[PDB]
């Protein structure tokens, strides 16, 4: 028996929510360790990477490594079923064809018990380079999200400019084009206001907003971002979820 | 001569919302004793049945039985050209077939006068008596509203199966299942959200998922619905109309 | 050089919701009296004249007339980049592309700087010449897009009639029909609905709810709206928009 009840469902409800449109299927790689799962998005250009460790469950219980490779499209729309609150409990027999979920209410008044069909996938397998990158640009979720939105009105790709005095961010397209500066911050009292560039050598990279504005989808699993970049390698854009893991989406810069 | 008059005019909008998707025209039996109105859907599986008491309205005179056919989509229409704390009156003259209706503003600024047909067509005048139910179950009506919509994405048809310590709701398709169990609970005292059974034998009954998503767009009329259901006879769903009256949805089941 | 700045963002942005729907490319005349905007909207149905004087804004510059000729969808999207408390500057330095616009932030986190490039389009003008009219009606702004909203669920016309009593709006269509009235009450008096008209004679018009319903989109721009009325001339509505200028549409009522 594969077995994991997690506490806070909100979080596997907006995981669902963050992943569903870039990706129609995927296999969920399930261990002792934890849940992780690596994907090619649907249209064969961003990498994604999922992991939640078993310690972030309230309950956790994995007799041999599973593989359940499974359609995000359903399994967000039952856990749509889901409450905010709901304990949402995880459970698959070991070669079963089937993945059970579990929604509990706080006081176990209502109880919900849905069934999942899998679909059957050859895996992939990448994980990437892992990498020192020349800008770390950490800033606040619902800022990233709202300059990748605001300038997908102007061009299809965006320029972020890092240096020593600040990041900036520039589109351009048919109706002309806009740059938007946001200053670091020094003092802001909170942590989660912070504009922070750990910067080694000046940079200045091209990406498809298009799929800048999927990655932002996953902005309710936490206040901050974290862009990670050098040249010509892959864009990291992390959410950190909730001290149980991360959502890493990874994009090739244009040339 | 016909004139009913009712002050919170936000009553008889929250009617027609949850008549208006369902149910197209229907005849509208006036009397002294207030209004009674009674339909079969455009496809013969469910059937309504509206109930306003005479008392249940500020003021109120019926000097004439009458069967006003009217069509609920232009009803609702007018009614949502009314406000949200507009006193609204009824009113029709005899020898003309037209329902007329006042909305007063609150603070006598604006007078709005409709009138609609008032299409005496050939119709029905069913009833049907009162039965004793092997099941009654009430709980609040958006817990309901939330397991009917819900249960919609899994599959078209509703397992009910109740028991003396709960009711279920099972479903299935394409996506996979599903059962929600609630469980009976008692307290009483500091509110009635609690879920209570009247089992004289267990019942289990499928029923039309889409049609009980129609019914619960009553929602905002009563904090609370009642479900009494037996073998072979057609469910039905109350609503109590806040001390004028009630709405009862009456669905057969299959097989 | 023209250049103009502005604390009310709030403004420009409302009065390209209230335009952008009737009108896709539009001619900016600017002079060193302001900026003037006129033109028939797309189906060559209605007339529109937005004024906005140098004096309206904080800091007012220009050197030479320029015509500059945008697409209003794409300056929309634009100004719905900037903060509602943002600092906005418009900038041109004559002709081919560059209208800039600029968007900083109340306390210096962040700075917006688009450029939307300007296509060469002729200074139209015309500009019907005033008339006193037979009929002057001013009204709260919310109630005329309430009434005009309400009566376009009966009929696709409205017959507005004025007289010493008061304003009546009143429409017929398919489901029956409807009437408006608002009474001239005296004075001192708290509800926010002091109706007055100004009036020679009694008219009576018809006018498509359509475009009265483009034109209610205004709203927000000024809290009392002010309808002139002859026979045989177009309808005028106007929005003031606190004595910075005025936005006008003109319908001519049906034959």
């Amino acid at each position: 028996m594969f077995e994991a009840r997690l506490v806070q469902g909100s979080i596997l409800k907006k995981v669902l929510e963050a992943l569903k449109d870039l990706i129609n299927e995927a296999c969920w790689d399930i261990s002792s360790s934890g849940v992780n799962l690596q994907s090619m998005d649907s249209s064969h250009v961003s990498l994604v990477q999922l992991t939640l460790r078993s310690e972030g469950f309230d309950t956790y219980r994995c007799d041999r490594n599973l593989a359940m490779g499974v359609n995000l499209t359903s399994m967000s729309k039952i856990l749509k079923c889901a409450g905010n609150e709901d304990i949402i409990t995880l459970r698959a027999e070991d070669n079963a064809d089937t993945l059970a979920l579990v929604f509990e209410a706080p006081n176990q008044e209502k109880v919900s018990d849905y069934e999942m069909k899998l679909m059957d996938l050859d895996v992939e397998q990448l994980g990437i380079p892992e990498q020192e990158y020349s800008c770390v640009v950490k800033m606040p979720s619902g800022e990233f999200a709202r300059i990748c939105r605001d300038l997908s009105h102007i061009g299809d790709a965006v320029v972020i400019s890092c240096a020593k005095d600040g990041v900036k961010f520039s589109a351009s397209g048919e109706l002309g084009n806009g740059n938007i500066k946001l200053s670091q911050t020094s003092n802001v009292d909170k942590e989660e206001e912070a504009v922070t560039i750990e910067m080694n050598e000046p940079v200045q990279l091209t990406f498809a907003l298009r799929y800048l504005n999927f990655f932002t989808k996953a902005t309710p699993l936490s206040s901050t971002v974290t862009l990670s970049m050098s040249a010509d390698v892959p864009l990291v854009v992390e959410y950190k979820i909730a001290d149980m893991g991360h959502l890493k989406y990874y994009l090739a810069p244009k040339i």
